[PDB]
């Protein structure tokens, strides 16, 4: 039998472990995780929301920007849609507020405490802006839920109010980030609307936005201040016209996806993309690739960056219908080698369950991991709302944020197992051993 | 330790994976599947029912047919049995209709709707010829469904049906499809009786019966139209007496199959099969074998066609009793680099259970597959039937059709992974990767 | 403990069988089986499709009304949502269809195999009607599936298509069911269009949609020819609103609805809808009530119908939450009494579960039964259909939200009811409803003479 | 078999429903349910926390007054510790805060969010109060959770602080809740400290505690304005003691609480705590009984409230140790008649599971009902909090040890069982407690009818 001995072991990242290497750290934070995620794109974690229509749309999108990582919106939806859901992403960042609550002097507490809990947002508005008429909007005071706790049902909202005159207000509809928080700070407030030099209340700044923008300090930016996104392609022909409108949208990269990367389609695309202007604008990411051989090939189609991984995903129903694949930390392993020398960072989607599973990738020479079955569920991922359905049906997992945290925490704490202070020492540094079937089962 | 390290390594399907290789693919139906089940047969998907009598008796062996396969029929039953399933295969592609459902002119709607749903076919029947006399047979009209959905329960069938000069008649008992397509659509009708000079009703045909056979296009055909069809015989002495009556009644290929191929008793048999005069006019597949010497000894038998496989079934228990056995990768792999170099086609029957699998065998340098487990409780598997039992009780799977449909569509995709064009690409360029334990699981 | 010994028993359907009495019948269907919803409305059948959003919408109103009873729409819904469902029902006996699938001479087979399996209708079309322009609209012919069967998807339309000069035409918008069925029969076509002066396509009459109403003979009709619905209110100062407006929406009867009808509210309700034109012109049901005194009551008020039961509905949580009711059986047993003396109809309202329930229901007085549990998740049910482990369910969003198992379509479920009650009807020696109330003996179960069945 | 046929039936809560009256009401919330625990006690509602020790202690019977009703600390514990549960409950409708949470100027924004999320009160503090020095207490300003929302964990106190010269101040240590109501208008804050004539911290009024005061408007009171409560005691020499100190503990009322009730033991009892003038300046409600006779025979002895229930309790095990009881409506039915014809209220206690449950109670005849197993694993009930299986449960060592599943927070269950109550009441005919003991009418299920609802 010798055809059935020149075949090569494949590794999955379940079949190997990090050896334990000095490490000459000496802080719980001081691995620095900035990694890229394309040839001209920098993430301060290295974390990627999967293009798949369970996992990433503007909630996800906007979630993971603001954590320091980025998704991939999907391209399951109309081209409309899809960027739809990206010129949202883009607006997100914005502290004004179109639009703000609104109420008139002479309703009563009940109405005020009503408009306070309006059918918009979670945990409702913070405060009501009292104008003389919902049409003119002319700023006559705020009340907010304080105001309200000791005055009867039936009374006039225009004696609990905090008169306009009494208020911080700004004329500038340009104002900073810096400013505004100093006009907070300086007049003891959380709310300074922004009025015409008229009087009329053009728009609101409150505290809660602030202080989330103060809060995530690693968010991923673009060079206008907007989080970064990425959107998803395909190789038809109809693809070029979504990816020329998407980036018109406002996408920082594209991302070229089809189920087996190493293909004319794809090669044709990514040459296609990087060579009409109206798309070389923005970083072009290609895949699925497992070899050696589908590495140069993409790289040399022009392309910034590989997403690795011909089925291992949660669901990859492709090795049971065709049968391919590659162990994916092999995968890694030989497309990395080719990728690094190449100066060309590499997606590892698909197949991840641990944070452990993810300084494996790191350590087998992956610049980013491509999250699946481990956001799906969480808030900001789509589906009704304790479970989550979309057909599918997950159970709920909370908020991505925390999750990303300790996930990161995991690799950080693996690359000090590699005695790695930053993501290319991770990369380099990482020594694997292999366990057997009774190996993974301690 | 030394005895127990020369041991070699088997392989299964689920061991290994196929590599992607790069595709030059650029149509998702480009890729021809045409095959050969064994020296002189060809077919249009590699599939092929198996002799096991809980998959293929007469309906069976016409499905796979039509499909663009074939069946084998299995030997667990007479000899007469087994060519009476015979005989019926070969009827089964006629589009004229002996013995139609007649009404006389005198009944009532009420007795037409009862002779429209005879518990002959499934559906009824879709007419009924008005006849004179049941034993003459005179064409004196016709009567479709549609003919009573307006009419009493006790009314003649005189009246509503279409009278026989109003119809489209042929008195060409040979006549082609070709012209009997061309009457049913110059005469906006679908059917097409047959009389007599004298007026008797001789034949029906009905557009039924065209549509679906200009429907099967890619149907394997012998030379004289018959569907084709193969039958399974052993190696004891009344085996050659079958063999002969079942190359009468029209058997298009001889399978001998015994559980250890590479006997004497096999050997002989093929011998025997090839050389008498009676037998040798149809090719003789034979079976089943494991090793690379196997496969030598029986080309050398005179063979022209292998069957791969001691004890990978899913009833192998073979494998409980005797502890013999080849893990069917390493067995096929094996076979083929010899068969091949002898242009002799191989069957690589036994442990197949998804598509992908089955492009496993075919990478791995198979010809053909024999399907088990897969098509058991398929519509025309044999067994009453929700669930199907014949002792045995499978679960009821479908029809036969759409699920060899998906099957090959799936090999059809396996294929694309290995950059192949067609059968003979897909076994020369698969190249594979092993798997270990925690890499099936994912 | 005397206290405790002046307490009543009140009995529910399973503490009964009906005892077996002298059948004179031999004729299995010499059994009648009409009787009354209310004072003014006959049903042939005594089953209602019971005003529950589980239950009953425009759909399953329809086929209720086809088979011979009648469908409460729900008020679980705005006021335009319940006259839409209204105005839905009393339009589904119209022959003449509207706009019709059209279709233009150059498209392709390919074209037309798209056009005639899209789910316009519930399965989808039986011909493509072939116009020269989706505006203009001349007529020059139709296509149905069988013209296709022997074309590459690439032949044209005008290739295989009938031409208008021998399909069959009229100019009638106002045709007659008779003179179509006879186009139909003299013409052997299954389609009768109806065209303008000009040639404009205006109607499409198929031969499906008259042989439907040549079926359903026991259909539930109005002086017009629709189908019979009811629509549900309660009884608050919006209601008189909701009334009103079902009335113009073409409600053939109102069922006030709450939970404890014995009550100012509810008399109060009936009263007033009574005393106005804009809704005194149809048949008013009361409801819920459990008592005879209630009875006395509500028939007082006005009511023309009677709804019983106070408690045994089966996602009725009122036992639990206030502790209140009265077993059915009992509870029919003493409303129908009082009824029987004042021609007012009953609907005894909750707790069925077998055709043998509503047997022992119609025998202990009542004329209609409303069933909700066991119509729900039917074919024409409310709540969308998923597939879950190889087994159907029903979706039903917004309630008074859940999954209930496919049933199956709702013709044969009330079909067996009507047989099974029938059969039930054999054992009290009864041949007409009326019989069965009056006839019908019952003897009392232990609980261990219940596990015997 | 004649013996067995003069055996009386006694009847439980799931033999009956309540029989559906004439409901002459409209608005439903004229619907009154105030009443009486014993013959000096009225509460709002006619629910009791019973004096189980996985029910009612210190914040089981706030709960329970704020909620309008009332709860009994059980004795399962030292006299010592049934009066510090006691003193705890009638100094929480106390709005002075004693000793509230300090911080010094030159700490930094980390050293105040540690100090505004610990643990002091359930959820924490909303401010801390800037004083100069731990003892000497001298306050300089205040410091909420907005004023750190924007500065570095290194920034100081006296940065962010709003100094006192710009908070509101009273040094009347005698604040009417009016007056400081008063002040947190007039110089809209959240915060009125109370100081000294030098400058020192005395006691801190929060809006929180102002705003509660003023909700609870069904809180049952004393003369004092504090929490009505309970405690029970039981009948050997050494209760009274107990009781002697529960009273100067300020307990409102005794419950006398033994397994068997008609007895010499619990009579002896009852005359003790009304002979003596330490205790007889409370209500002394003694149980349990279960006939009429021993309803006579502790109002005879003194009893200004009954406890019915000889059995039914949930973890009871009366019945299968002893093999004795009473069904509990039987038990109820029979002791109010005795108890209403000399105006002594009575406790139904035990064997209640729902709202419906205590509408048959009340229309029984009952006053008030004390509910056990529906209260315990609440919030406010004993028990440790511990996380299992995705799943919250109570664990409550120590007993009369075990696991119960966390129900939530009391008070949204207590208003869904008056709320019950309440349709309850409606079905009966009832605008009051009363009318609801005198309309009420029952009729009996067989096993069948149960099922059914």
């Amino acid at each position: 039998f010798n055809e059935s001995a020149s075949i090569p072991t494949g590794l999955t990242y379940d079949d190997v472990l990090i050896i334990p290497q000095h490490s000459r750290v000496t802080s719980r934070k001081e691995v620095n995780t900035t990694t890229r995620l394309s040839r001209n794109v920098k993430l301060s974690i290295p974390i990627v929301a999967s293009n798949m229509d369970t996992v990433c749309e503007q909630r996800m999108a906007v979630a993971m920007a603001r954590e320091g990582g980025i998704g991939i919106l999907h391209r399951f939806c109309s081209i409309e849609e899809q960027c739809a859901m990206l010129r949202e992403v883009k607006r997100a960042q914005s502290f004004l507020i179109e639009s703000p609550r609104i109420i008139l002097p002479h309703e009563t507490a009940r109405e005020a405490w009503e408009g306070l809990n309006w059918k918009g947002r979670v945990g409702g508005v913070g405060c009501l802006l009292v104008v003389n008429c919902k049409n003119e909007r002319k700023l006559l005071g705020i009340i907010t839920r304080h105001d309200l706790k000791l005055a009867d049902e039936s009374t006039t909202v225009e004696s609990l109010m905090t008169p306009v005159d009494k208020m911080v207000v700004s004329t500038n509809t340009s104002i900073s980030l810096e400013e505004v928080t100093h006009l907070m700070r300086k007049g003891r407030t959380a709310n300074v609307p922004i009025v015409g030099q008229n009087g009329q209340l053009l728009y609101l700044v409150t505290l809660s936005d602030v202080v989330k923008l103060r809060k995530n300090k690693q968010a991923s930016l673009d060079s206008r201040g907007r989080l970064l996104v990425g959107a998803a392609v395909g190789v038809k022909k109809d693809d070029m016209n979504r990816a020329i409108r998407l980036v018109e949208a406002g996408a920082d990269v594209l991302v070229v996806d089809i189920a087996h990367g190493h293909s004319d389609l794809c090669i044709n695309m990514v040459k296609r993309l990087k060579g009409d202007p109206r798309t070389a604008s923005v970083d072009i990411i290609a895949g699925n690739i497992a070899s050696a051989e589908a590495a140069e090939a993409l790289i040399d189609a022009g392309a910034d960056g590989l997403k690795i991984g011909v089925g291992p995903g949660s669901i990859a129903i492709t090795r049971l219908v065709a049968g391919a694949g590659v162990p994916q930390l092999s995968a890694v392993l030989a497309c990395t080698r080719v990728a690094r020398r190449r100066g060309v960072p590499c997606i590892a989607d698909g197949g991840l369950r641990t944070s452990g599973d993810i300084s494996k990738a790191i350590g087998a020479g992956a610049d980013t991991v491509m999250l699946g079955n481990m956001l799906a569920g969480t808030d900001e991922a789509p589906g009704r709302v304790k479970v989550k359905i979309i057909e599918g049906s997950v159970a709920c997992k909370g908020p991505v944020g925390p999750i990303v945290r300790q996930l990161v925490g995991g690799l950080r704490s693996g690359m000090s197992y590699s005695g790695a202070k930053s993501i290319e020492e991770m990369q380099r540094r990482t020594r694997f051993v292999r366990m057997t079937g009774a190996g993974l089962r301690e």
